């Protein structure tokens, strides 16, 4: 018997379609999962609108983290009252049968689902530009000094369409988020979207979100993750295939440097040594983004050959922007304000 038979063995609330809470919320159905718990679709009889309700796990550590989430959402929504900065709206929260319940506006499906709808053909560079511009603008919001918020888990599943016919988006799931002052985890971000500084055990700031976004935009256009590591070692290696060996001034300050690399007597770094003539990775920097994107060959896989809004010049700009976002150095990685000024976004 977990929580008088309301929970399961994983601290999640056993959801029941048609159930009605507090003479207010008619529960329609389950529509999301996460480490945090579950999200359900519900009708709010009082306000007379569909909502989404995040049902946090009934367990101390989860509840505590969700309380941080709430603080940051409420802090964001208070600045963005007009709802023009692409951040989901927290309508209210309540405790119900020992679970914290967060009530958000209802939204459509996420960008992973959108990619899946084209059978991972990827979406157009025109639509990619639109998502890029909205996300940079959202990331600029988070960068306002009074917020200074690191989302910490950007990925396609956490960017959602407002409406399925339209290109407007909102960022959701601030359940791993923190402010620039109060950083509390070392192992953060979804692995494909994890920055080098986090892989390397280093301190991190808002620039980890920009890294993640760089990875996201490429995926939105090619249909597959740019760096799809099966574990941290594979991840770091896949980054090195495209961008080369991280600079020495970084690896010299990196606690986990020796998990992936070796420092030679003359002070330079290589990939850690490999057994018995085993070969698995392309040599450093030889997996060119130029080729991944199909800059001069009709886009990714040649699938955009002779389509408008997919010229070579369009791609060269896109590529340039993406490499600025994937700068190894967090201090020089492009920041939201300057990203919006990039030639990729020219009217
Ligand atoms: O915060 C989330 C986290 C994870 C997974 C799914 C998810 N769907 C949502 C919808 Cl429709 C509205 C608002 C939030 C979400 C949400």
């Amino acid at each position: 018997v977990y929580n008088d038979g309301y929970d399961d063995d994983n601290y999640d609330y056993i959801v029941k379609n048609g159930e009605k809470w507090m003479d207010r919320y008619e529960i329609d159905s389950l529509i999301g999962k996460g480490s945090f718990g579950q999200v359900v679709k519900a009708y709010d009889r009082v306000e007379q609108e569909w909502v989404a309700i995040k049902i946090i796990k009934n367990k101390k550590a989860f509840l505590n983290q969700a309380q941080i989430e709430v603080r940051l959402l409420e802090l964001m929504n208070k600045h963005d009252t007009e709802m023009k900065y692409y951040i989901v709206h927290l309508k209210r929260h309540f405790m119900f049968r020992n679970h914290l319940c967060l009530v958000f506006e209802m939204l459509s499906y996420n960008l992973y689902d959108l990619l899946r709808n084209t059978n991972f053909r990827g979406v157009s560079l025109n639509l990619t530009r639109k998502f890029a511009q909205q996300m940079c603008t959202a990331l600029l919001f988070l960068a306002t000094p009074e917020l200074s918020i690191i989302h910490c888990d950007l990925k396609p599943e956490n960017i959602l369409l407002c409406n399925p016919k339209r290109s407007a988006i909102k960022i959701v799931d601030f359940g791993s988020s923190c402010q620039l002052g109060q950083r509390i985890y070392q192992y953060i971000q979804s692995r494909f979207y994890r920055s080098p500084e986090v892989l390397l055990g280093m301190p991190y700031d808002l620039a980890i979100d920009m890294w993640s976004l760089g990875c996201i935009l490429v995926e939105m256009h090619t249909g597959e993750p740019l760096f799809s590591g099966a574990n941290e070692v594979d991840q770091m290696n896949k980054i090195v295939e495209v961008l080369g060996i991280p600079p020495a001034h970084i690896l010299d300050q990196a606690p986990k440097a020796r998990k992936f690399f070796e420092k030679l007597p003359d002070g330079t770094w290589n990939l850690k040594k490999t057994k018995d003539g085993k070969r698995e990775y392309k040599p450093p920097g030889t997996r060119k983004l130029h080729n991944i994107l199909g800059v001069e060959t009709g886009g990714p896989g040649g699938r955009r050959a002779g389509e408008s809004g997919h010229t070579v010049a369009d791609y060269l700009k896109f590529k340039d922007l993406i490499l600025r976002m994937l700068d190894y150095d967090p201090k020089t990685r492009i920041q939201p304000y300057y990203a919006l000024q990039h030639s990729f976004f020219k009217k």
